[PDB]
């Protein structure tokens, strides 16, 4: 199995969600970036795995579910089987990560992408090990009810460049944003 990664878009006030929707209006090229990054597998004959909480799964329009080209795993201790259209269900992140080492998945998964929400990010980010954060910085405040956890810059280094990631300021719908990559290894 390849790298472990979080990817998020987050406003200045650390906001990632409001009422099961994004706090800002649709940013089309930001969506394209999310798709490109989670879908592109560096290893032939493999797909990337996406891991997400139950509320993140249901936040995705039904037509966009499952995230296509990727293996879709949902985290839930209430659900007794994967949601309609999902591929796998786990009861914890450790369980999810453990499953990728099983007969069924060992050979099939390239990179793993944690794509939400708050508590799954939090746990991933404070788990020892080699981890990257792909963070799109939406450079305005937006009313939110769900937030990205604190990024501890003593551990997470902001990378000065990354292949495939634009370094300059982007702008869609009057909303400025920029792509960042962080890395820890501990
Ligand atoms: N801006 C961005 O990049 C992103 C924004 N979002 C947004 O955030 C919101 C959804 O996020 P959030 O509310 O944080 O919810 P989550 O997607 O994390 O879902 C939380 C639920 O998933 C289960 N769960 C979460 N973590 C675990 C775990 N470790 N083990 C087992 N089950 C777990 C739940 O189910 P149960 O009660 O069934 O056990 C728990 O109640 C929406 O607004 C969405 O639009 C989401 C991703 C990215
Ligand atoms: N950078 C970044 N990181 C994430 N985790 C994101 C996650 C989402 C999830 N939402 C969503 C997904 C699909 Cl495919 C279609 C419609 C919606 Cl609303 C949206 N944008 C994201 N951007």
């Amino acid at each position: 199995v390849g790298s472990l990664n979080c990817i998020v878009a987050v406003s200045q006030n650390m906001g990632i969600g409001k009422n099961g929707d994004l706090p800002w209006p649709p940013l089309r090229n930001e969506f394209r970036y999310f798709k490109r990054m989670t879908t592109t597998s560096s290893v032939e004959g493999k797909q990337n795995l996406v891991i997400m909480g139950k509320k993140t799964w249901f936040s995705i329009p039904e037509k966009n579910r499952p995230l296509k080209g990727r293996i879709n795993l949902v985290l839930s201790r209430e659900l007794k089987e994967p949601p309609q259209g999902a591929h796998f269900l786990s009861r914890s992140l450790d369980d999810a990560l453990k499953l990728t080492e099983q007969p069924e998945l060992a050979n099939k998964v390239d990179m793993v992408w944690i794509v939400g929400g708050s508590s799954v990010y939090k746990e991933a980010m404070n788990h020892p090990g080699h981890l990257k954060l792909f963070v799109t910085r939406i450079m305005q405040d937006f009313e939110s009810d769900t937030f990205f956890p604190e990024i501890d810059l003593e551990k997470y280094k902001l990378l000065p460049e990354y292949p495939g990631v634009l370094s300059d300021v982007q702008e869609e719908k009057g909303i400025k944003y920029k792509f960042e990559v962080y890395e820890k290894n501990d």
